Parts: structure tokens; C-alpha cells; sequence
């Protein structure tokens, strides 16, 4: 299901912005450019309102989730406002449990083998790898040995020059923030197109 969406789309826009209006415009830009998985981070002011106001894009096939979720209270608001998936930078046992009871897909972030194993023990096999620019594809390749059945979605520094290396290392999808989302709506929509083509291209 959610696994299958990540597998199909291969890219999630990690949307940080200074306002509701900027966040919505960038989410539309990205969608118009072919990115269907959209993660509204909780560093966006009133991130819940943004998720609720983008709810209609679901009817056009957009998949709207929440990122930078750091407490169960934030998790509740996101789900209440229609988030189809929850992402955090870290592994949160409390958010894991809440999302399990609520029946919503949670992708915790991990940076070490010990964190990875704890996440697996909590039932997760699709992991956010964060920050990707610190560990790199090297980390993803290293994990294939001992943990052949874990799959990563790196966030952090993924860009046009390295996106194909990441996929060569064995990642399931990539989460792209500033390389995709920074700039004006027009620039973002265009960069969205470039990433889709570059990803298809490899």
C-alpha cells in the first residue's frame, strides 16, 4: 500500500516554507511538476491547515503527509487534518505506537545500525535515512549486507547530481527538500519536472 506508493513514485517532496501560502503554492508547484508524494513538515506555520487545505489534491491523486513530526500531539493534528503518512527525522516510540493504533503509515528517521534495529523491533522496514548527506549512499550499501530486507528513503542533500547514485545504492525512494522546494513556485514546478526526468533517466 504505502510501501507500494513510495516504490511507484520514488520521490517525496519535503516541504519547508515560512507561511501557509508559500507551502500551499510550493505543494501545487511540485504536484504540477509530477511529484505525487508531498510531505508537509511541521516547521511550516499551521502545517495542519496546509494539509487540510490540500486535502482536495488527494482527489487528483496527490498523497499528502506530514514531516518533522516530533510529538504525539503533532501527530494527532496531522492525522486529524488528513495526513496519509507521518515522517519524523528521528525514531519515536510514542509516535510509532500512536500510528500503529491509528492505522497510519509512519516512517521514522534513523542514522545508525542500533537505531535501525530498534525501528525493526517496532515493526518498521521502510526507514527514513537522515541526514543522507552525512552518511551517504555508502551507508545504504553497508546496510544491505546485514539487513538485506530494510529499505531506505534518504532525506538530506539529495540533488540532481547525486540522485542516481542513491538509487544505485539500493534506496526505495528519495526525499528531496531544498534542491526541489526552494525558490519561487515557477522555479519549484520546473525543478520538480527535472527530478522526475532525471529519476526516470536512471
Amino acid at each position: 500500500k504505502i510501501e507500494e506508493l513510495f516504490k511507484k513514485h520514488k520521490i517525496v517532496a519535503v516541504l519547508r516554507a515560512n507561511s501557509v501560502e508559500e507551502a500551499k503554492k510550493k505543494a501545487l508547484a511540485v504536484f504540477l511538476g509530477g511529484v505525487h508524494l508531498i510531505e508537509i513538515t511541521f516547521t511550516v506555520p499551521d502545517a495542519d491547515t496546509v494539509i487540510k487545505e490540500l486535502s482536495f489534491l488527494k482527489e487528483m491523486g496527490a498523497i499528502i503527509g506530514a514531516g518533522t513530526v516530533t510529538s504525539v500531539e503533532q501527530c494527532r493534528k496531522a492525522v486529524e487534518s488528513g495526513a496519509e503518512f507521518i515522517v519524523s527525522p528521528h525514531l519515536d516510540e510514542e509516535i510509532s505506537q500512536f500510528c500503529k493504533e491509528k492505522g497510519v503509515f509512519y516512517m521514522p528517521g534513523v542514522m545508525t545500525p542500533t537505531e535501525l534495529v530498534k525501528a525493526m523491533k517496532l515493526g518498521h522496514t521502510i526507514l527514513k535515512l537522515f541526514p543522507g548527506e552525512v552518511v551517504g549512499p555508502q551507508f545504504v550499501k553497508a546496510m544491505k549486507g546485514p539487513f538485506p530486507n530494510v529499505k531506505f528513503v534518504p532525506t538530506g542533500g539529495v540533488n540532481l547530481d547525486n540522485v542516481c547514485e542513491w538509487f544505485k545504492a539500493g534506496v526505495l525512494a528519495v526525499g528531496v527538500g531544498s534542491a526541489l522546494v526552494k525558490g519561487t513556485p515557477v522555479e519549484v514546478a520546473e525543478k520538480a519536472k527535472a527530478f522526475v526526468e532525471k529519476i526516470r533517466g536512471c
